[PDB]
C-alpha cells in the first residue's frame, strides 16, 4: 500500500524517538547496574527491550508503506537515579506528544491503520508515564537513599 | 579501574560499528521478511542480536574503565538478496580492521583485559565472515533465484 | 439497537464482499490443490475460513441492529498460480475500500462500535494485504516455477 | 596365528586405499561445508567415518595375524560437486577391485577368515558404488545447480 | 615441563596473594556474620572460596613446571564494613598489578601456556574489582547503615 | 562472652596447626595426583577439606570470645607415598598434643564451652591418627609399590 | 580471508603432526589391546580422537584463509608399555614446539585469530604431556608389570 509521504515522515519521527528511547534505557541499564541499583536497573532493560518491539512495528508499517526507514539516526543520561527516572520521563513526554500529533494527522489524510498504531503507541507510553510518575512519586516520599535501597540487591545476590 | 582515553576511544568506535550492525540487520531481517525470504529474513534477525549482545559488553567495558559511552551516533542497504550479504560482509570486514587495530593498541597500552575483549571480537567477527562468504558463495554456484527460493517458506508456514 | 439504515447496508456491503471472498478463497484451494500446489492450497483454505469469521461477526452486528442480512447475494478465477493471486489481492484491495468508507460513514452517524468493527476489519485486510503483495513479490523474484515447486510437496505427502 | 606374508601385504594395501578415503572424504566434507552444500557435507563426513571403522578392521586382522600395520603412508579432491562425487566414485571403483584380487588371493592361500573379511569389504563397496552412481544419476537428471540446492540447508540453519 | 625459575617464582608470588585473600575474605566472613551483615558474609565466603580455586590452579601449575610451591607464607582487617570492603579491595588491585606485571614476563620468557593463566587471573581479578567498587558506590550512595541493612538478615532467618 | 587471654592463645595455637594441616594436605594432593596415586590423592583433599572446616570452627569461638584469630601465620613434605603419609601422622601427633593440653587448660580456667571445643577436635584427631596408622601399616605389610597401585587409578579413569 | 602463505604453512606443518598423532594413538589402542592392556588402550582409542578433533579445527582453518589442506602425507611405535608411552610424549613434545613457534608466528604476521588457534593446541598440548608423564612416573614407581597389571582387566570384562 504506497503510503501518503506524510504518514511515512511522521513514522519515521517516531522511529528516531523510539531508536533513542531503545538506547537510553539500555545506558540507563547499564550505569543503574555498575551504581548498585540492580533491581531499578532490571525494570530498564526491560523498557529498552519494550521500545525495541515499538521500534520493530514502526520499521514493519513504514516498509508496508513502501517507504524508507531511517536508523541511521538517534540523549538525557543522570548522575542519580532521581535523575535517571526523570530523563525517562522528560523522553516518554516528548514520546506521547509526538504520537498524539501523528494520530491526528494520520486520521486527516484518511490511514486509519496508521492512526491505529500511534493510538496503541499513544497508549503504551501513557502507561509507562504513569510508572514512571509513581516511582518519582515513591522517591520523593521516602527519599532517594531509600528509594536506591529498596532498588538495590544485597550483595549475596547481585 | 580509570581506562586509558585512547582505549575508551577503540571501545566506542567498536560500539559505533555494532550499534551501526545492528540497525542494519535488523532492516535487512525486516526487508527480506517482506520479500518474502522468511528463512534468511530469521538469521538476520539472530545475528542483529548477537551484535546487541556485544554492544552491551562494549558498554559494560566502558563504563567499568570510568568512560562515556557514546549511543548518540550510528548504513549500506541493498536491493536484492545478494546486495544485502554483500553489504553485511562489508560491514563485517570493516569491523574485523577496527578490533585488530583496536587489539594492537590495547596490547601496547598494557590493558589487557581490553585487549582480550578485542580479541573475543575478532574470533567472533572472524565467525561470521565465514558464513556470509559460505552463504555468498553458495548464491553463486546455484544462482540467486535458487538460492532465494532456498531461503523462502511455503505459504501455509510463514 | 435499532441502527441506522445505512449502518446496515454498509454492513450489508460487506457481509457481500466477504462471501465472495469465502466462495472465491474456497475454490481457490480445490483449484491449487488439484494442480498439485498443496501448501499454497492449505493457505488458501485458512484465508476462506478466516473470511467466513468475518462474515459470521457480519451477520451478528446486523440481526443486533435489528437489520436483516444478505446472505442469498455473493467472482475472480484464474488459469495460474500468479493469476490466483493477483484475483485474491484485487478482492482485498476492494473489501479495504469498502471498509474505510464505512467507517468514516459509521464515525458520522454516530455508531461508534459499528466503526470499531469496520476498524478492525480494516486492520485485517491491510495484514491480508500485505502477505499476499509479499508472495507476489516472492514470486516475481524466484520466478513463477520455483515459487510453485516451493508450495508443492512431493508425492509421498500430498 | 602367524599369518602368510602375502595376505598381510593384500590387508596393508586395502588399508591403505581406506586411509586415503578417511581423508578424502573428510576434505570433502570440509570443502562441501565451505561451498554451503552442508547436507552433501554431512554425508561424507558420516562415509568418512566409515571408512575410519574399515581401517580399524583391517589394523585388528593384520595384527592378529602378527604382521606389522602401514600406517605412515596413504588424494583426488574436486572443484564443484560433481567433481567430488566422482573423485569419490573413482576411488570406490579401485578399492572394490583391490577387494576382488585379495579374497581370490586369500582364498587360495587357505585363510578363509581373511577371505571373509574381504568378502564383506566388497559387498560394502558395492553398497557405496550403488550410493553414488545414484547421486550422480540424479545430479545429471536434475541438473547441477538443483542437485546443490537440494543439499544445501537454509541460512536459519547451518 | 621443567620451567623457568623467574615463571616459577612469580607463579609463587601469585599463591601467596591468593592465600592471604583466602585467609582475609574468610575471616571477613565470620566477622561480618558475627556483626549481623549476614547476606554479606555469604558472598565473603564465596569470595574466599573462588580465591582457594585459584590457589589450587596456581599449585598445580608450579608442579607441573617441577618447582616447589611455597604455601608456608601467607593481612587487612576493618572494623566495619566500609573498610572491610576497602580492604578486600586493596587486596585485589594488588593482586591484579602482580598479575599484569606476570603475564609479561611469561611472554617474554615464552611460557605462553603461564601466561594465559595470568591472563585468566588478571580478567578475573578485574569482574572482582568491578564487583567491589559498585558495593562501595553503593554504600556511598545509600550511606553505610541502609547498606549495612540491606546485607543483614531478619532475625527469623540468619 | 569476654575470653580469658590464655583460653584464646590456646585457639590461636590450634588455628596455626590446622592452617599447617590444611597447606601440608593440599599440596600433598596435588602432589601424589601427579605421581598417578589419584585415590589416596582424593583421600587427601577430604582430609584438607576436613582442616578447613576445624579452622573455621576455631575462628568462630575466637571472635566470640572478642579475640583476635590470627591467620598470618601456618610444613613437612615428602618425597615418596611412605613419607607423605608419615608427614601427616606426625602433624596429628602434633596436633592431639596441643589439644590435650589445650582442654587441660580450658577445664582449669571454667570455660567448659571452649574445653568441649578441644575435647571433639582431640576425639577427632585420634580418629585420624587410627586411620593412617592403618595406611602405613598396611604399606608395611603389602610393599610401597603394591599400597602406590591400590591407590592409583587405570590410565582411562584418571 | 585469503591468509597468509606463512601462516597456511605452520597449520599445515600442524595438521602433519596431528594426522601422525592420530594415526599412532590408534595403532597404540590396537596393540595394546592385543597385548591385554585394555584400560590403556581404551585411554590411548580417546586420545586418538581428541586429535582427529584437532585435525578437524586445522582444516577448517585452512580452508577459511583460502590455502590446500595436506592430508597426503603422515610414527613411533614400541614394544612394551612403557615404550608405547614414552612414543606418544615423544610426539607432544614435537607438537608443543611446533605450536609455540607458530603462535610467534602468526602474531609478528598479525593473524590474531590463528594465533589463538595455536595458543588452544599449545595448552591442549601441555595437558596431554602432564598426563603422560604423570603415566611414566607411576609406571616409574610401581613398576611395568603393576603397571600393565592395573592398566588391564580381568578375563570376565575384556
Ligand atoms: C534497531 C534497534 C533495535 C531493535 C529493532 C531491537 C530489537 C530487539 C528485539 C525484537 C528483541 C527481542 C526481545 C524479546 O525477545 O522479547 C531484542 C532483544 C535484545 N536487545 Fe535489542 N533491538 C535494538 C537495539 C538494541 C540495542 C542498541 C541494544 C544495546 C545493547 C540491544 C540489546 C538487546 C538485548 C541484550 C536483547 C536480548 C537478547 C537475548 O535475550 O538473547 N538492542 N532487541
Ligand atoms: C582459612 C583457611 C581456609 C578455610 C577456613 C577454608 C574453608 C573451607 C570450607 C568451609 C570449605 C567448604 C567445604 C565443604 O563445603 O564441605 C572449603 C572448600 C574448599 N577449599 Fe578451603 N579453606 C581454607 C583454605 C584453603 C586452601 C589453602 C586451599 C588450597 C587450595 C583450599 C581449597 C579448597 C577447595 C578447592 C574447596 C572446594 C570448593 C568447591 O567445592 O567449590 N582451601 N574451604
Ligand atoms: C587411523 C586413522 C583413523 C582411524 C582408525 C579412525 C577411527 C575412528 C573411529 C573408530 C571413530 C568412532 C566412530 C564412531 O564412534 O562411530 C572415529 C571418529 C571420528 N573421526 Fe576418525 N579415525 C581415523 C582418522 C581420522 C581423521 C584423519 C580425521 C580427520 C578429522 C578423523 C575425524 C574423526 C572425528 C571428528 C570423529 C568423531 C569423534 C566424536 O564424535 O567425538 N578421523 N574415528
Ligand atoms: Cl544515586
Ligand atoms: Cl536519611
Ligand atoms: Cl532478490
Ligand atoms: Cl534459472
Ligand atoms: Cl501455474
Ligand atoms: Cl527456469
Ligand atoms: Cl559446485
Ligand atoms: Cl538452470
Ligand atoms: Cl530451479
Ligand atoms: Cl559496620
Ligand atoms: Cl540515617
Ligand atoms: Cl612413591
Ligand atoms: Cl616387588
Ligand atoms: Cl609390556
Ligand atoms: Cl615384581
Ligand atoms: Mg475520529
Ligand atoms: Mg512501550
Ligand atoms: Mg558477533
Ligand atoms: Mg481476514
Ligand atoms: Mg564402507
Ligand atoms: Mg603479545
Ligand atoms: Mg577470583
Ligand atoms: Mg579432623
Ligand atoms: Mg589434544
Amino acid at each position: 500500500m504506497k503510503g501518503e509521504p506524510k504518514v511515512i515522515e511522521r513514522l519515521n519521527e517516531a522511529l528516531l524517538l523510539e531508536l533513542g528511547a531503545v538506547n537510553q534505557y539500555w545506558l540507563h541499564y547499564r550505569l543503574l547496574n555498575d551504581w548498585g541499583y540492580t533491581r531499578l536497573a532490571k525494570k530498564e532493560r526491560e523498557e529498552s527491550i519494550e521500545e525495541m518491539h515499538h521500534a520493530d512495528k514502526l520499521i514493519d508499517r513504514i516498509i508496508f508503506l513502501e517507504g524508507f526507514p531511517n536508523l541511521q539516526t538517534v540523549l538525557r543520561i543522570g548522575q542519580n537515579v532521581k535523575e535517571v527516572l526523570e530523563a525517562d520521563l522528560k523522553g516518554e513526554y516528548d514520546a506521547r506528544a509526538s504520537y498524539k500529533e501523528s494520530r491526528e494527522i494520520c486520521d486527516k489524510l484518511g490511514d486509519y491503520v496508521s492512526k491505529q498504531l500511534f493510538d496503541e503507541l499513544l497508549a503504551d507510553e501513557e502507561g509507562h508515564i504513569d510508572f514512571l510518575e509513581t516511582q518519582l512519586d515513591l522517591l520523593a516520599k521516602i527519599g532517594g537513599e531509600r528509594y536506591g535501597q529498596l532498588n538495590a540487591a544485597p550483595a549475596d545476590e547481585a
